[PDB]
């Protein structure tokens, strides 16, 4: 048919219009429609007589592009007028949390919060951007929401929540959000500030792995630091403590390993006034 | 510490036990994955024997260590998964079979290792509650599959399939209203992508009860109009599209026919010719 519209949108329901084509009369109005996105898709199919000149379809997928063609059938079946367009069907909430939050950095006033987005799948809708609320953990007070942008092309968000107190447990949750509203909190993290005397927890990386060895590194961190504790263990086994005095130290060899196993590290700083937060855990398998 | 011991696990909580022969009692504890983790940590009083650790992930291995020395490996309870499973894919093969395929919700929302799926259907026109088939969980594979039988021909049949763990049901898929063969048109051809060049899309079909007179392929741009290129020729099952536009997406499917009419459509693909 000519001049096909998509009259009005909902997020799973589309009405269609148009206007009586050139006549062979037309036997039938014939609605084709799929999914606009790569890879194969199901090629949905309904008919409509010819008295109509419109026709609502049903049981779409919200925030999904589809595309639609109307074919008006003839009698000669020759030279029948078709028409394809392109729509959005409108948005829905999300309706999965983001996932695998993390803590980055911190210090005695900030926390800096890391999140994966939700799937795809679940937005329902192309995201806006996050929520990120938090509250100190024993408080009757509300989650206090800050907005960050959704950066939908990177595979990694984050935020940093400063001014906050120290020593202080936060309760910290991310929400996703799009044109429809919010979707669900992801599970509480509770995070405490730093007390701004023991030393920062250092940031330990892997350097190289042997059969028999283990190397690892990290930066300096603060007030002097007087040494630094690397611990080690086997998945099965104690945990073992290399004491380095140096405070030039920043890296350091496990040597007489076992091979095929799996080792956990992490370092942690000293001052005059104790052992500080530790490190993230690594797991690491020796190898070559 | 010594005999360090989960004595009892939820799927947010654990409480740990222990004896000891001290200045306080400290808790590590992180999980069990890959990759580096956050060391977690709480304190405890010389007068406590015992401590629940709280806010864990369900369906979680995490490893522990109390310090007065002694590290312990556990695994949290479960919870039922919280998303659906995704790209929900249902062709009717037959008057008697449907088709379903789907993959596995993301592992972020088991909650618990997945024990199978659960899979719904009911005809559409009536009303009617869901009747549900068990299928295994395959966690192993990308793609999970099931093939309806026993249904009526010309009917509108409505699938949901759902995940489930030791906790319980996840909640099912949106619905896909798919409607059974008629037994006399030709069955839908199963179209494939062969080669795309810069100019050129080629494709293939299955082979052939009713003798085939004839196919034809249907092709567009991304945006553009139909265009269909008529197949008397059943012999083939191949064709290869020409004069096309280089790094254009072309929608492409094929329709049979016989005695009888038009056949229903393939699935439609998406293709990309080259640069
Ligand atoms: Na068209
Ligand atoms: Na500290
Ligand atoms: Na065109």
């Amino acid at each position: 048919p000519l001049d096909v519209k998509i009259q009005e949108i909902w997020s799973r329901s589309a009405n269609i219009t148009w206007t009586a084509p050139y006549s062979s009369p037309i036997t039938k109005y014939f609605v084709q429609y799929w999914k606009d996105k790569a890879g194969s898709q199901m090629l949905q199919e309904e008919e409509v007589t010819a008295a109509h000149s419109s026709v609502v379809i049903n049981n779409l997928h919200p925030g999904t592009s589809y595309a639609l063609t109307v074919i008006a059938e003839n009698e000669i079946g020759h030279g029948e007028p078709s028409e394809t367009v392109r729509f959005i069907t409108g948005e829905e909430e999300p309706s999965g949390p983001p996932t695998d939050l993390w803590v980055e950095s911190r210090g005695p006033f900030t926390i800096l919060v890391r999140w994966k987005a939700p799937p795809k799948e679940y937005w329902h809708g192309k995201l806006k951007g996050y929520y990120v609320g938090y509250k100190m953990e024993g408080s009757p007070q509300p989650y206090s929401f800050k907005t960050v942008e959704a950066m939908n092309v990177n595979i990694t968000h984050e935020y940093l929540l400063n001014s906050l107190k120290k020593s202080t447990k936060y309760s910290i949750v991310v929400k996703a959000y799009n044109a429809a509203g919010t979707g669900p909190a992801s599970q509480e993290l509770i995070v405490k500030t730093l007390d701004g005397v023991l030393p920062r927890p250092p940031s330990v990386s892997l350097l190289s792995a042997s059969d028999s060895t283990i190397s690892v590194k990290w930066g300096h961190t603060d007030e002097p630091v007087t040494g630094y504790t690397l611990h080690y263990r086997k998945k099965v086994g104690h945990w073992l403590h290399v004491p380095l005095l140096a405070s030039d130290q920043t890296r350091y060899t496990l040597t007489g390993l076992d091979s095929d196993t799996t080792y956990n590290v992490y370092v942690t700083a000293n001052n005059r006034y104790g052992r500080g937060d530790p490190s993230g855990i690594l797991s690491v398998r020796t190898g070559d």
